């Protein structure tokens, strides 16, 4: 099918032209943090800093050990490793190699341009963050405006990210009831995100996909064309 790069939603003019001839997804305003519609001291871990030959040799400054990334919050600005820490993927957008493409039935969708090690951050879902009332408020607009695609991701307790209007090319990841990725909530300043990670090695090429689960909402529900042997059928939760 048609492709298209991540640098290439940078340019609002080359991009909606691109669009008229179905050779880039529909326009959306890119943002690179979320939005909260709504509006709702610090600790540092305790990781020793790296020598001069250490990250040389190809050490890991705040790896697997780290205080931080074994409850999934970043480090910030005032690490002890500094500019070196590799707990701060989100803050520093180390996303990523990906390509965004036109599938047969699902739409637009995500592939890997390269080789993807196992538990390699993909992209940080962005997009405007609803309380459960807003939420509720424009999967009912959404409807009546008769839209195909859905762009909600469960963050927390009263906040769900819509990623319908603003966002970027994390919106163009599809469901597999076979995922080569999962989402993995991270805490940045205080502030809860959600990012896709691949949980095996993805080849070049293949696309990336993730379990969407989230609680079903009205009588239709969207089938399923992930073409797997376990295919559930539907996408979201039981009903
Ligand atoms: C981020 C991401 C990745 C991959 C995905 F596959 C998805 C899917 C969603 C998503 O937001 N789905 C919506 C959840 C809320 C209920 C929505 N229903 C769809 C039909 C029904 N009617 C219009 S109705 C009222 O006529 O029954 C309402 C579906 N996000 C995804
Ligand atoms: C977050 S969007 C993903 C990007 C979308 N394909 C597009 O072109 O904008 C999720 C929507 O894509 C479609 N989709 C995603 N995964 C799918 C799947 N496995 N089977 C069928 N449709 C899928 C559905 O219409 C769903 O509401
Ligand atoms: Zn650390
Ligand atoms: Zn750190
Ligand atoms: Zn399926």
């Amino acid at each position: 099918g048609p492709s298209c790069v991540m640098d290439d939603f940078r340019d609002p003019q080359r991009w909606k032209e691109c669009a008229k001839q179905g050779k880039m997804p529909c326009y959306f305003d890119l943002i690179e943090e979320n939005v909260y519609l709504t509006e709702r001291k610090r600790m540092q871990c305790e990781c020793t800093p790296l020598s001069k030959d250490e990250r040389a040799q190809g050490e890991i400054a705040c790896g697997e050990d780290c205080l931080n990334r074994l409850l999934m919050i970043e480090c910030s600005s005032r690490c002890p490793n500094g500019d070196y820490c590799s707990n701060r993927r989100f803050q520093r957008k180390q996303h990523a190699d990906v390509e965004v493409i036109l599938t047969e039935k699902k739409g637009w969708g995500l592939r890997a341009a390269k080789d993807l090690p196992s538990n390699t951050f993909v992209l940080e879902y962005c997009g405007e963050v609803l309380d459960h009332k807003e939420f509720k408020a424009r999967v009912k607009e959404y409807a009546r405006n008769k839209n195909i695609h859905y762009y909600f991701m469960a963050l927390k307790n009263d906040e769900i990210i819509d990623a319908t209007q603003k966002g970027n090319c994390s919106r163009f990841m599809n469901h597999s009831c076979e995922p080569n990725c999962e989402t993995q909530k991270w805490t940045v300043n205080g502030q809860l995100r959600v990012g896709f990670f691949t949980t095996k090695l993805v080849p070049s090429g293949s696309e990336l996909t993730f379990d969407y689960q989230f609680q079903r909402y009205g009588k239709e529900a969207q089938k399923c064309f992930c073409g797997s042997a376990n295919c559930r059928g539907y996408l979201g939760g039981e009903n």
